[PDB]
């Protein structure tokens, strides 16, 4: 049977044996090195539309956990910066570390946050997320750091849920979340081609990455270390450092939106 | 539910909605014009290897039937030809028609033979069939035409099988069968770069066919009509006609082994 995670024996370093792309010219995440990111004048801003987004329920794969929204209309959708179109918010999730100092999946200048935040968005063009996926242009993935600081008032509903999804395969009835409450001020972002950062770590992003991190209490993140990779029943295993970390860039341009 | 056959809303002409690559650059199978599919004096003999091919079970899928071997190790194998390493044998099915002058899927100058043999065979390079049919060189398909004439001894075991996988499901022991009883005497071929014929359509078929078909008796090919694609308990639809036409050439190259 089939397997991967975040362990010795089945985690980043080994995904290429079943995935080989995971070698591929196109791979996430990356390091955002800043003086060479350079500002490119001809991105527009981003436009985030998450007035009308509609939560639906939260799971725990056994590699993160999951936050679903209805993405039957275009209720949240992402526009503009670096898009031609309309991506569909279908889900958001987190990467983070064991310690305050690790967990985030992209850095910059090599510094690590606590952890990433995934708003994952699908081009409408290609009718559904599994046709999307097969697209170059298929998902533009926004990513969000999380500094540990103050806490941050948009992420409690979440902490708080995280009790009833701690193994494999729960999940939980989770509505009128508001994804707006985990934004930045500003919408300042890196952007480059790139690849979903688990496996089958296809080559179908368009990665937006926020200049501006979040703060996250050190107690919420805290709570994320609690869920639990296995199933129930099964050896505890902490679901913490699910992150992969930087690929190399090869041809690629990371482009800034901002000076 | 995702579905597709040969009828006329979930056909040939609409494959295109759930699988994109239906309009693609290297779709198959095509006419083969023989006035353009011109002598390579590169290309080598085809070697097929079958003299140790363990056959397992036969098998209604909906679509056709197939005739599945232990491809656990090189006991059947096609290489050479415009083959790099080495290919193992992992199915063969048929396509066919209603008459006896359509059924096949490659047409020579537009003619039309009664049906078409399939042999499927996997780049070891690529490990298994999974990962080798998501490489452009991941499969070779040897296909070899049918003509309705005298009876084909060596098909007599498999139309002696068919009562008893009539319906969509159905499968059947079926051990040590001689897939070398398939084959003409002459392995001259054309060769193309082309996809599977049926959904997914992936592009990843390097296509060898045989210019000599085989015979089949009009008994033996009216054995094959009376299979059905639907399942058991379900209203009967007759397993005929379940061939893809010719697709555009665009510019790929038909190399022919022979003057
Ligand atoms: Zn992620
Ligand atoms: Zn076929």
């Amino acid at each position: 049977s089939h397997h991967w995670g975040y362990g010795k024996h089945n985690g980043p370093e080994h995904w290429h044996k079943d995935f080989p792309i995971a070698k591929g010219e196109r791979q996430s995440p990356v390091d955002i090195d800043t003086h060479t990111a350079k500002y490119d004048p001809s991105l527009k801003p981003l436009s985030v539309s998450y007035d009308q987004a509609t939560s639906l329920r939260i799971l725990n794969n056994g590699h993160a956990f999951n936050v679903e929204f209805d993405d039957s209309q275009d209720k949240a959708v992402l526009k503009g910066g670096p898009l031609d179109g309309t991506y569909r918010l279908i889900q958001f999730h987190f990467h983070w570390g064991s310690l305050d100092g690790q967990g985030s999946e992209h850095t910059v200048d090599k510094k690590k946050y606590a952890a990433e935040l995934h708003l994952v968005h699908w081009n409408t063009k290609y009718g559904d997320f599994g046709k999307a996926v097969q697209q170059p242009d298929g998902l533009a993935v926004l990513g969000i750091f999380l500094k540990v600081g103050s806490a941050k008032p948009g992420l409690q509903k979440v902490v708080d849920v995280l009790d009833s999804i701690k193994t494999k395969g729960k999940s939980a009835d989770f509505t009128n979340f508001d994804p707006r409450g985990l934004l930045p001020e500003s919408l300042d972002y890196w952007t480059y081609p790139g690849s979903l950062t688990t496996p089958p770590l296809l080559e179908c992003v368009t990665w937006i990455v926020l200049k501006e991190p979040i703060s996250v209490s050190s107690e919420q993140v805290l709570k994320f270390r609690k869920l639990n990779f296995n199933g129930e029943g099964e050896p505890e295993e902490l679901m913490v450092d699910n992150w992969r970390p930087a690929q190399p860039l090869k041809n690629r341009q990371i482009k800034a939106s901002f000076k």
